[PDB]
């Protein structure tokens, strides 16, 4: 306990979460080939698909206009029962990310085969500020083991808790392998492998808030 300075004494949490079908209610391959997703790409032609991952995306303000055209304004009278609302984050997921993206002691990594431009447009449509979105680390190489392994090697501070969330068993298993290969043990890991729509975001919010005063 011998230390020459005061050092901050707060817990640290690291999140590795999938996006499509974990944060949203639709799996990746039920998302990126739809007319709606394809309409966000430059050069879109109705009933034509372009590479979903590498085709340049329309400007953010255009993507926002397309989200609003599809779903209306994400304001207080937003229609949460409308068709295709499963493309979006649930209200429980929205509340979770507002909490963790304002908490400097929580590092939020989204590990995905989707793309940062799309994820940022979803958060933006759903009321997140640029400041909040800038606290996301989006890892989109497509190989989740390498993405988590490389990220946990970064000289960040060691977590008291690591969250792993994924609706795909194979991708979950890769992230879990990477986390255990960086020295974390079972009581440090909170792993959730659920089907889309079945993640208890409000419970994870309560469990994360329990750690901080
Ligand atoms: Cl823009
Ligand atoms: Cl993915
Ligand atoms: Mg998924």
């Amino acid at each position: 306990g011998r230390q020459n300075l005061y050092f901050q004494g707060m817990p640290k949490v690291i999140i590795f979460t999938d996006f499509d079908g974990t944060v949203t209610g639709k799996s990746g391959n039920e998302t990126v080939f739809t007319e709606f997703y394809q309409s966000l790409l430059q050069g879109y032609k109705k009933d034509v698909e372009q590479d979903y991952k590498n085709t340049p995306m329309k400007d953010p303000i255009e993507a926002q206009a397309l989200f609003e055209a599809k779903y209306g304004k994400y304001n207080e009278n937003f229609d949460h029962d409308q068709q295709d609302v499963d493309f979006l984050m649930s209200p429980e997921a929205v509340a979770f990310f507002h909490e963790v993206l304002k908490n400097d002691d929580v590092t939020v990594n989204i590990v995905t085969k989707n793309r940062a431009e799309y994820i940022k447009a979803v958060f933006k449509y759903q009321g997140f500020s640029d400041e909040e979105i800038s606290k996301l680390t989006i890892l989109e190489s497509g190989y989740k083991f390498n993405d988590v392994n490389s990220r946990l090697n970064h000289p960040t501070e060691r977590a008291n808790r690591v969250y792993i969330l994924d609706d795909s068993p194979t991708d979950y298993a890769e992230m879990l392998r990477a986390v255990k290969g960086k020295g974390y043990n079972e009581e440090e890991i909170r792993g959730y492998r659920k089907n889309p729509g079945e993640f208890e975001w409000s419970q994870y919010l309560e469990d994360v808030r329990e750690m901080f005063p």
